[PDB]
């Protein structure tokens, strides 16, 4: 049993080196896309307020 | 003690695999949520621009 | 054999779990982040709809 039970544990642990390399790669990339939206949400929240202050004057002068 | 240490590893090894399968599906899922966000800003990247000049036009006309 | 072969398995898996546990933390931080950057994309959607109708008026006047 043992020699077989460690041989399939070390075979399984061999596979995990690249499983974890993948999982990390994946998350790195999702830490990126979600970093972008957090920046592009401030680009759509400030430029949307700034033109709100503009129409506020255009309709005021009418 | 070797049999126990071996048992402890098969254990700790199977919890680890599941943990990664959960993490992987959860990433698959987040990447989706970040791609829907990119599919939301595209409509604004447009909407913002369209009203960025339409107000500039109603600003020159005055 | 089993002598070192088991301590080396003890070390490779100890390592791999801290890895998964740090990656784990990062997935949750990102998922929570990308829920908010998305939650707030609906209100941003409301806010830019409110202004899309004012112009429809300003362009009607002029």
């Amino acid at each position: 049993e043992l020699l077989q039970r460690c041989e399939s544990l070390e075979k399984k642990t061999a596979t995990f080196e690249n499983i974890v390399c993948v999982l990390n790669r994946e998350v790195e990339r999702v830490a990126m896309t979600a970093e972008a939206c957090s920046r592009q949400h401030r680009l759509d929240q400030d430029k949307i307020e700034a033109l709100s202050s503009k129409v506020q004057q255009l309709e005021r002068s009418i």
